Formats: C-alpha cells, sequence, structure tokens
C-alpha cells in the first residue's frame, strides 16, 4: 500500500504545516502536524477541557463505530518549546492520503497548554519519530508509521515541503519526480528515538564549505534551523546590523537585508537554503526588526534540522530494518 497527503503551511511565514488526517467511522479529518521529532498522534477531542478549546476541529470518539477506549492508557508530552497536552487513549482506524490505519493509538486530549489553544489551525499533532519516545503509560502504543509499515510497498515515508506553498507527505514510496539529482543517504542514530543523522558541514552564501561533523535531528514539528552558536554566528555576521537579542529570544536582523543562503552537507552532497527561507518576519506587526530562521542550538542541547532547512529537500525517511535519512535538491 501507499499513502499521499498534502501537506499546507498554516500561516504566510511557513510557522508550521497541517495535513489532513481521517480518524473514525465514519471519518472525522482533522488537521494535524507532523511530527518527525515526537512519536505521540495525538487530537483535541470531545474530552479537552472547553476553555482550552479555541477554533480547532475535535475528534468525537463517541461518534466513531470503531473507537475503543485504550482502558486504562493515559500519556503526557512536553515539547522543546514549552508547550505540553495530556490525556486518554482510543484506538481507532486513522487513515492518511489513502493509508489506512486500524487500531491507531489517537490520544485524546483532556489539556492542552495555551499555546495549542491560542493556534486554532491545528488540530493536533502526528509523530513520526521512533515509536520508544511515545508517551502511552502503563503500555507503550506505536506511531501511525510503524503500524502501517509492515504493508507498505517500501518503508518509507518522504517529507516535501514546501517554501511559502503546499507540499507532501507520501508514504510507501518514492516520488522520483518530486527532486532533481540524486537522493543522498546518510546513517542514522536511533539511540535517541530521532531521525538523528550528521551533516558534514555547512557554507554561508557564495563563502568556502567549511567541513565539520554537525549532529542533529530531522525535526518536521520544529519551525526552525537551529545549530551550534559557532555556524550560528558566522551566519549572522554577514548580514548587516544582525545581533543576536536576548529579549526578542535569538538573531533578530534589519528587515530591509538580503539574507544569504545557508549550505548544508549530506555526505558529499549540498543543501541549499536559499536567504529568503531564513526570514521570518517583522518580530512584532510593524517592527523593522525581522526574525532570524537560523538559531543557535546552545540552549538546547540538541542541532535541528527544522523546516526551514527541510522544505529545502526532497527527504526521505527510511524506516528499513537499519533506518536511514535520505536528502535531494529539489
Amino acid at each position: 500500500s501507499t499513502g499521499s497527503a498534502t501537506t499546507t503551511p498554516i500561516d504566510s511565514l511557513d510557522d508550521a504545516y497541517i495535513t489532513p488526517v481521517q480518524i473514525g467511522t465514519p471519518a472525522q479529518t482533522l488537521n494535524l502536524d507532523f511530527d518527525t521529532g515526537s512519536s505521540d498522534l495525538w487530537v483535541f477531542s470531545s474530552e479537552t477541557t472547553a476553555s482550552e478549546v479555541d477554533g480547532q476541529t475535535i475528534y468525537t470518539p463517541s461518534k466513531s463505530t470503531t473507537a475503543k477506549l485504550l482502558s486504562g492508557a493515559t500519556w503526557s508530552i512536553s515539547y522543546g518549546d514549552g508547550s505540553s497536552s495530556s490525556g486518554d487513549v482510543y484506538t481507532d482506524t486513522v487513515s492518511v492520503g489513502g493509508l489506512t490505519v486500524t487500531g491507531q493509538a489517537v490520544e485524546s486530549a483532556k489539556k492542552v497548554s495555551s499555546s495549542f489553544t491560542e493556534d486554532s489551525t491545528i488540530d493536533g499533532l502526528l509523530g513520526l519519530a521512533f515509536s520508544t519516545l511515545n508517551t502511552v503509560s502503563p503500555t507503550q502504543q506505536k506511531t501511525f508509521f510503524d503500524n502501517a509499515k509492515a504493508s507498505l510497498d517500501s518503508p518509507v515515508f518522504t517529507a516535501d515541503l514546501g517554501y511559502h506553498a503546499p507540499g507532501t507527505y507520501n508514504f510507501g514510496f518514492i516520488d522520483t519526480t518530486a527532486y532533481t539529482g540524486s537522493i543522498t543517504y546518510t546513517a542514522v542514530s536511533t539511540k535517541q528515538g530521532f531521525w538523528e543523522w550528521t551533516s558534514t558541514g555547512y557554507a554561508v552564501g557564495s563563502g568556502t564549505f567549511k567541513s565539520t561533523s554537525i549532529d542533529g535531528i530531522a525535526d518536521t514539528g520544529t519551525t526552525l534551523l537551529y545549530l551550534p552558536a559557532t555556524v550560528v554566528s558566522a551566519y549572522w555576521a554577514q548580514v548587516s546590523g544582525a545581533k543576536s537579542s536576548s529579549s526578542v529570544g535569538g538573531y533578530v536582523f534589519p528587515c530591509s537585508a538580503t539574507l544569504p543562503s545557508f549550505t548544508f552537507g549530506v555526505g558529499s552532497a549540498r543543501i541549499v537554503i536559499p536567504g529568503d527561507y531564513i526570514d521570518f518576519g517583522p518580530i512584532s506587526t510593524g517592527s523593522s526588526s525581522c526574525f532570524g530562521g537560523i538559531q543557535s542550538s546552545a540552549g538546547i542541547g540538541i542541532n535541528i534540522f527544522g523546516d526551514v532547512a527541510l522544505k529545502a529537500a526532497f527527504v526521505v525517511f527510511n524506516g528499513a530494518t537499519t533506518p536511514t535519512l535520505g536528502f535531494a535538491s529539489k
């Protein structure tokens, strides 16, 4: 089997991407944030504290003839941005782009933190990291991809995120029309539960490539590119007036600037992020200070190849017995 679904930016900055997901019988379609940095499929629901729902579409398990309470199971997750959610668990039929999994754990939110409430466009998350990170207790649950894997034509999914435009998540096949050149595959460590890999270096603009190992994670659920402070300083030094602002929370730059590109290495291959992809717009409405899309990971503990980086590539998440990542230009 295969599936193919379009993923759409939630706003004009590509702050996140939403993908429609069919849950239950008859289908209830919710727009979920596909997140290769976590491993829970959780949704706003009829169980979510009413004051914490503000415009989201909710899953109502009592209206699904295939929903079953997973008795005793609870979940609770905290994300790198400080947001969180928790609740109980149903199993139900979940379909993405024509690919159906029966008995998928659908984690129903009883509580969500303010940032989720405040984002009316995201109805939940669909985790695509390794199932060892799933938070369901006392019986850990499998991701949608893990459940689908055996049925797929090939044990892979691909992320093809758009810049200020829709893109595609495919399951079970590699669309050879969706990228240019060849796909370069690179090793993955699953030891932390992530799609963790080592970039071979970087360049800023037309500058020379610096060969240096950068371990990090391919994370579709993180907006920006978070790299070591040395790398980030080298990038922003090429932008007149750019500075790290403690009060704003990262590098800002004059909105009048033209940003240089940023290249990252995948083996001997190179992925070029155009400068425009690094512009996240005014820090507040009407400001002439703009927020940068490349930020330091120094306070995180891990480097994160988030959407800024991934949207410059066609990315293969290869879930074979030994997982690997593939990157192609597009």
